[PDB]
């Protein structure tokens, strides 16, 4: 067999292939051992480590794979796991990236098809079988609240009308031997489907939890795709064929019939328990800081021969929630303001900005059309993207001219410090969706979910009117073609590097 | 040999012997080839170019050194030309070199020693023998509104009452045969003294413009020591030795007796002529933006045998008006907060921000016992920066904790974008001298002179109180010692690089 993107176990054999991928064949601790050498990974964009000799590991549950979305060293295929999620080939740009995300957008879903088994259903635990804490979840961070066993699943909940199945990633935590807590929060599509069977009141909402799904799926459940959007038909569109389901056995939901290994169960309407903290996206954890999240009863686990759970060692840069979070974010972002008829051609969340900023390059002869102002832009920019659940997790918004290249963040630092002037060029939005994992929000001086929020312009003023009048002081644009062209020719015979 | 920091000449030997000189013996162009290269030098940390053949070179006058002061490739030793500087080792800290350059605060000065001749008497030309046009000055960026001679000499003016000789770095472009025009804006001190002289109104200003001067000196030159502080009393106490200055020949100024080249004259309290555009230390060049500026006539030259002049290619990242303002200006500021009882611990201009920002390191166990709030500390520490002459250049300051390298802006970027909530975490400074070479002031929307400031707290609200109250979600923090040591032990042994 099965091609990469759809099926992990073969995603785990084109990394290898790639160079791509570490063996750990001694063994390791998932109490924090695991999860530092991906933290280490991670913060050095080194190959991805394939836990093979996990200690706890029991009749096939788990290995682990960590850093599945995380960057390669090498500039030519930094984003060569994205794209290997994806079937580009491994020196695929950003825009590539995004764009093959967003494709899916204007054309007809390809539903899902379902099959009698696949390999998810390899082994199976029952309800007197299994217990959570037995098995080698892995502690990710020091203080941790829990032991962390989803990072890179995919939550399976459908609508109670039965029209809409949502994928999302959604982080959870062992609670009991067959209970997990984890994050049902708004606006996120997991949150929105828990309502409505929260109002209809009449039972908890069948649910399952498979781990390493298709990686095409990961991707797109880890993108605010619409709200009312079947994940499973995106995807199908997105690469071109029909993915290939198996129901569970304890539900009539759908999983993915290569899944590693897939929980079924339900999320209740009604019970909490202790969640948190984790060590987030932003960089930080807050010892001790657990509130009530949402619970989840495990009534069976079906699973691979060999099962491989994959794991996310979050925090400061880069992982999957940089690489995921903010650029699925900011692709979303760049196709809603072009619906509100905005006249953006690119966005990107800056890594050096944690994620928390969305650069947006305008096309600048079609803003001149628009007759505007700096004041009126930012505004309409703003109120599009802060109202949507897109814009969510984006507090900031920095507005850029067709020179910047957003998807370079040193470009992007460039033009918000040198082009927009603090205040007068920036509106502030306090009356939005605040995202609270920041901890300026949710340990920070002002309400937790409400506000923060801004859009700096940097467009220079004649960028609205006649064109850009400035050239860079930079080789590129302060010297004559055939100059600079001399200069690389005689370079290296001069003496330099 | 006389040792480096003291004797320009010296100091280029020194170069060569770091093997962080590349000297180009073939005939370069001073019309936009030399600065090209040196561009490309600074824009890749390459080493410095030693231009000796440059077209148009004429009885002596003049070699090219570029990028005098910008940064080596190597981490170990980036900021070895700024340590050749001053006599510190070439793997001096940042820390280091700003602590050199503010020692001689609390020391008494070391005045110069007048001595009789010196390397820069070997030739000279009077009035009937040069022409400024004549002479292979160089265009620096292809839209220059003049041929920029003067990038990284030392302008030497004194008070009328003699009590005061300023010596500083300003731009200055040549006008006609025996005149330049530059920038004299408001608060510099060469423009300081120059209002002295205007309101005296009974004659133009004895100056001197010295070239390739003592490298103490030139850093000096570069740095906002107070008002009414002689820096070359600033310089001998900072080197512990008193500078050797020789007599003008047609004037009462003294010039460093080993500068490459002497410019002697008068700085008009009068006339004025073009100046500009220049490709400036923000990245930009408004093409056509030509303004008046301050107009020098020329009297005498004096110069080395085999004279070379110090040539800085400015413009994006990173050269001189990077690595020279941004940290010497950053240095003073740490210094002013600390004398109005600020408990400002390091600060440092991010390359990132193009140096128009200053983060500032908070020792938070002093501000814990100073019982305040971010709105009130915020606004304290704006008010002496941005109310100084030390703050003229910065237009954003970020305070943070104690966990902040603020030399390294992946940290200060990390900390702004994660612990300082847009608008209520900020005060906007309105009536407060602004910077007009940022093109977001002087081609924006607003005032070119006033306002445009902010003060940015990224100090979380437990560091106001009771102390820090997070762990980083980063390798260092989130794991503990032992196991942190064993899988750096057991890297490479595993697969990893
Ligand atoms: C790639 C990734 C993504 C998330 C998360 C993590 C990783 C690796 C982990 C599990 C490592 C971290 C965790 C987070 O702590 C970060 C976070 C992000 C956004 C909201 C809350 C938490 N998380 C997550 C997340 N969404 C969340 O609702 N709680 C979550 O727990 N997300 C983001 C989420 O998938 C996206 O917002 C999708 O658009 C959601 O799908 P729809 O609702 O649009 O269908
Ligand atoms: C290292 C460097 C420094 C400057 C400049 C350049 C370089 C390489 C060049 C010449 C390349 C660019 C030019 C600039 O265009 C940048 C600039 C900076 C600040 C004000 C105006 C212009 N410039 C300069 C500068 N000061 C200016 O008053 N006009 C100047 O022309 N400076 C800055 C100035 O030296 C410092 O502010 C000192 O504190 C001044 O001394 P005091 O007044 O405190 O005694
Ligand atoms: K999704
Ligand atoms: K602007
Ligand atoms: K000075
Ligand atoms: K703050
Ligand atoms: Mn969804
Ligand atoms: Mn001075």
């Amino acid at each position: 067999a099965q091609p990469a993107h759809l099926c992990f176990r073969s995603f785990v054999e084109a990394l290898k292939v790639d160079n791509d991928l570490v063996e750990i064949n001694t063994p390791i601790d998932p109490n924090l051992e695991a999860a530092a050498i991906t933290r280490r990974v991670c913060e050095t964009n080194d190959k991805a480590p394939l836990f093979n000799n996990l200690i706890g590991m029991k009749n096939g549950l788990f290995r682990i794979l960590g850093a599945p979305g995380s960057l390669r060293k090498s500039s030519a295929d930094r984003y060569g796991r994205l794209a290997r999620h994806l079937a580009l080939p491994p020196t695929a740009s950003m825009r590539e990236i995004l764009d093959k995300m967003l494709s899916a957008s204007d054309m007809p879903p390809i539903p899902p098809t379902i099959v009698p088994t696949g390999p998810c259903k390899e082994n199976s635990l029952d309800d007197s079988e299994f217990d959570l804490t037995e098995l080698p979840v892995p502690l990710i961070h020091k203080s941790d609240g829990g032991k962390y066993i989803q990072t890179y699943g995919m939550h399976i909940v459908q609508s109670p009308d039965g029209t809409w199945t949502n994928w999302s990633i959604a982080r959870a935590m062992v609670h009991d031997k067959n209970h997990l807590t984890g994050l049902v929060i708004p606006p996120q599509h997991i949150w929105q489907i828990h309502q409505m069977w929260k109002k209809e009141g009449r039972s908890d909402v069948p649910w399952a939890l498979a781990f390493g799904v298709p990686p095409a799926a990961i991707m797109a459940s880890s993108m605010p795709i619409p709200d009312g959007v079947t994940e499973a038909g995106y995807v199908g569109a997105m690469t071109g064929s029909s993915l290939e389901l198996v129901k569970c056995d304890t539900n009539d939901l759908y999983v993915p019939a290569t899944s590693e290994i897939v929980l079924e169960g339900t999320l209740s309407i009604s019970e909490t328990g202790p969640e948190g903290p984790f060590g987030e996206m932003h960089g930080y954890i807050f010892p001790g800081d657990t509130h009530l999240g949402a619970k989840y009863k495990v009534n069976r686990i079906t699973y691979r021969n060999n099962a491989i759970m994959p794991m996310s060692s979050c925090g400061r840069l880069t992982d999957e929630t940089h690489t995921m979070i903010g650029s699925l974010a900011a692709a979303e972002i760049r196709k809603l303001c072009q619906q509100n008829d905005l006249p953006i051609t690119d966005a990107f969340a800056p890594f050096e900005s944690q994620v928390t900023w969305v650069a947006l390059r305008v096309d600048t002869e079609k803003l001149r059309a628009m007759k505007t102002t700096s004041e009126g832009f930012r505004k309409r920019v703003g109120d599009v993207v802060f109202n949507h659940k897109a814009g969510y997790t984006i507090h900031r918004l920095v507005l850029v001219g067709d020179d910047i290249d957003v998807y370079e963040g040193k470009d992007v630092l460039w033009a918000f410090s040198t082009r927009c002037r603090p205040g007068m060029d920036e509106t502030l939005f306090e009356d939005v969706r605040g995202f609270p994992l920041i901890p300026y929000m949710g340990h920070g001086n002002g309400p937790a979910h409400r506000g923060g929020k801004v859009v700096s312009d940097a467009l220079m003023p004649t960028e609205y009117t006649t064109g850009r009048n400035w050239e860079a002081a930079d080789f590129n644009q302060s010297y004559p073609e055939d100059l600079k062209q001399k200069v690389l020719d005689n370079w290296t015979k001069m003496g330099f590097s």
